């Protein structure tokens, strides 16, 4: 075909989703974890449960061993604080970059630009399966249009990144997801695009997508009424009760339930991980004082605090954004459970 | 799984549309020559102006071909000064919801006859290119480009998707030049980052001409540039052009810009495109070399109309954004040509 | 794995169907002929089904000139004959050389199968669009999706009548299907095949999208035997009566199509005229079980070897009668059908 | 179009079965060794006998694994005289209609759960190979081979498909040796032709491991041999073996045969397999080096049953010898091998 493929270097074979679903099917326990966590979050979003959704874990997964260890520690906190918090592990292996960089465990699991994406999908699905099988629900970022078919059945909640909240193809994707979805405000703090995204994702759509068989097809979606905003900061943080009030009034003006998830990290801590503890103190004060609009928080936490460059790597340390460590993580979760107790 | 997926329906693979509607020799020629002419402008070796002009959206092949004949005659008449490419946009990004264009819903009745839309779209693109008129499109969808991209001489990544990794990846592998619009709030940096990302090779998941998903490796696309489309305020004036030139150079990129006369640069007021035109013409004729292109929303008949009314549609008139009509279009093209001649001295 | 040397891309059927869709005339031709052949197989029509044309197609130009000539005799003899043109692309062999128009359209072992499917479908479309129905041979489980909508009648080869995979295929074809007796002249494998093919089946098959899938068939009640000879010819009254008995003792209608060529002519193309004379005698004498015949026929008689330019309109596979004998043969059959009533 | 196609349902691609059920280290070695061993026998560089033995058809994985454990013992005990390979036949060719085997209908109830069939068949095949017992099957379907062939040590083309181009093409690209059965009427020629065709390279349409149709090119299979299985009369006697050794040379192939003790050789009477075994054992004992392998229909319990519930260990297709006769037969074979030595 003339005029075609000048800038396409190579085309390589990709396992279809059914190969990964057949090799790694959901166990009864894993399926039960997903189904109950989705239902619990739905109940929170409808305002029929005063517990707080807590999405917490590494910025990115690069080592499944450290991830399973983290998951085990977090599951104890989950069972302990279950009357106040719906704790969901952050399991992100699809990173959005400002220009170029490691896009995650799926795109390059060996972290060396070998781009063994078939291996990455196997590793990623096995890890998600093991975590859900242990009883801990998982949350992911939906950046790619094709990877969700391999993993979405093991996801109890999802986030559309700030860089794609305005994008029609991602609003389309959210409209057909089986889990609830958070939309981050814009990388410059724009709330309008996330409200538009929630309204768009709530409506039915018809668009082209790839099936479990690895074939493109026409898909029709129902619309996703389990979508909400995530406050992530802009040029300035936006977690204070002042910003919440403005965000609540905008949601209502737009006909949307006045509820928000607050990300303690990213632009809300100015990309310095220790200040997540500060945001926590502030957010706990709002909740404890009766703020019922705060239905969720997101925290970047790992076994070992800080970060490291892909430049021997340290264990349980982030290779992307800096995270809090486990002792801080333990205290942060109890603070929120206590703040939820007070609000009640 | 599939709780919110209502129905899944069969989709013709790209090779089916390619086999039914192959490029003629002259259509392939139109595309190859326009892509090369744009590359030459982008490298600084040609002092002509790229003009991407035509309907906000295609909804009627009949009016689109009548428009193309008129524009082709001016493309020929003004070719020493302008490289004229027709906007042939089959996909529209909506602020929230609405008609997504001819491919998604060709019958404009929410029947979503996408296989029909792909047939109509490629046939029209083939006819326009075969007449001698190159075509431009917005690359919004991740799967439709394999059906159409061999007939596109230039593509745009919209304001709402310039920051999106999968769109930057797509551009890194397209065979045509690509413009990146600034952010809907006016932010320049997202488009500069996009140019740099698109110029690098990538590895990502995509769909082949056989309709199967695959791993793809791109070489990177060096024929990318920024499109100024305004923000909270318009950004076409010399003060803004200067800041963007400096921002590109500081990022190691040639100081070159395409200026969209419409969208936020006209405050969505279609006749103000003529006012942007006057200002941009004065910049070009006064000596501004960085303005390598413009974009204009233009139809046979000015204004727009609504599909929601159920009234029979008027001929040659946009059902999306309001456009200038043919008479203004002719005048505007002659203004731009006169300005490019004056810039040469 | 280790005996698979290379895998190349193949256009899916839907690509050929989009490029070459059936015209209204073509679909009408296929519809009318399939119904007419059904009306004959059900005993409700007394005309003779004549499948006639080249042993194999290797040149679309000669094939369309042949179709023009045959169409004229189709129209003139329509009161007696249901004339269907033989549009076969290959000579099922063991290896020899040429592998057929689809496999090797350029006749040079380049195996440009994508080119061959385009050429083969376009020709079928043109012939049907002109009003002339087409008959084909099903030797492949994947080719049919690209061409079967343009076929009014199909044959299963003698080397595959016993194959479960080919009987499965027949059970889902939209056209009548003829099963040849065995290369040795046995009728049991073809009665067994008519029975298997009349039953529903479930099997794996490639769809129009080029993807394998599970398919269910209704079973094909429009199947019949083709008498093609064995060690000796088997077209005579003695053999027809003997096959009728086998068909009756099987629950199947006592009806045959007789191939004048292949083993029945002792592989001597001119002897097809001798078979014609005999069969015309059976038919004029009142034999109603002969519902159809098959004839290898081209513009120019005889055959030629593929090496260098080729003679126009002459087979590069088995030898055929030429047009002069073909016109006389068809008129003999028409006359015989008349005398039968 | 598709007016005889009732329904089209989704089918897992082979990569999906290959990913769920990958070959273990052990299973991979079982196949690698057994294929090498058969090649060495087929090249004349090993005096042992290839014994393809097991049920006519697998229909119960549980009974099949018990059988496999019993046969594996005899495989180790008799390893210096015999190279023993399980029959693990998942596909059965019918004379007309009937149960086509475990893959086509694993629940034996015309529900055609072919995705379940393929998971069942592959898991059983994988377990058997992992224990150390090589496996054999008939390659009948054109699409199922991609799901199983990496676990096959030896394959068979049935008598009703020996003449089929598509099956000879399939044979030319299989990574395992292939035996070709003589025609059902006993015709030897079709089988020699098939062996010649399969040793040659071919280009044809097939389905890949991703479930997509494609153009494939094969190298040719040199490890092919004839399988004598009777026709009108049995053809296992040294008279018939003589004629076949002669007919192979006349065609330029090695003079070596496999003898199937069942089907038309035992007149479809399973006890007669012991009589064929007596006769064939005397040919071996008497020095016949051409008999390189034998095929035997064996199950845990002799006889067969119709398809109410099913008796344990009894074939639901052709009648088989029971396990007591199987141990006896196998030791008869190993004894004659030590005699010929
Ligand atoms: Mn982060
Ligand atoms: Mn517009
Ligand atoms: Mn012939």
């Amino acid at each position: 075909y003339q005029n075609d493929d000048l800038r396409i270097k190579e085309i390589k074979e990709l396992l279809p989703p059914v190969a990964l679903l057949e090799k790694f099917p959901a166990t009864e326990n894993a399926a039960n974890t997903v189904a109950h966590a989705r239902k619990a979050i739905h109940k929170i979003l409808k305002g029929n449960d005063d517990r707080l959704l807590v999405v917490i874990g590494p910025c990115s997964i690069h080592d499944p061993v450290a991830a399973k260890e983290y998951a085990t520690r977090l599951l104890a906190l989950r069972e302990e604080l279950k009357d106040e918090l719906e704790i969901v592990m952050r399991v992100y292996f699809e990173k959005p970059r400002t220009t170029v960089g490691w896009k995650g465990l799926i795109n390059d699991p060996h972290m060396d630009n070998s781009f063994q994406i078939n291996d990455g999908l196997r590793i990623a699905r096995k890890l998600l399966l093991d975590i859900n099988d242990s009883g801990l629900p998982a949350a992911g970022e939906f950046l790619d249009m094709i990877t969700p078919q391999y993993l979405a059945d093991l996801m109890s909640w999802g986030a559309i990144g700030a860089r794609t909240t305005e994008s029609q193809v991602h609003r389309e994707l959210a409209s057909g997801l089986s889990c609830p979805v958070g939309f981050k405000n814009g990388t410059d703090g724009t709330i309008k695009v996330a409200i538009d995204a929630i309204n768009a994702a709530g409506a039915p759509h018809c668009f082209l997508s790839v099936t479990k068989w690895g074939h493109s097809a026409i898909v029709n979606t129902s619309g996703n009424g389990d979508c909400h905003i995530i406050l992530r900061g802009g040029k300035e943080p936006n977690y204070s009760a002042k910003h919440v009030a403005e965000v609540k009034e905008g949601l209502n003006k737009a006909g949307l339930p006045a509820q928000v998830m607050i990300d303690f990290s990213h632009a809300n801590s100015s990309k310095q991980f220790k200040k997540q503890m500060d945001v926590c103190a502030d957010v706990c004060q709002q909740i404890a004082g009766g703020e019922k609009a705060i239905i969720g928080v997101m925290v970047e936490s790992h076994l070992v605090e800080g970060n490291q460059s892909l430049e021997p790597l340290a264990y349980g340390k982030s290779i992307t954004d800096a995270c809090i460590g486990w002792e801080d993580t333990d205290a942060l979760l109890r603070q929120l459970a206590n703040a939820v107790k007070a609000r009640r």
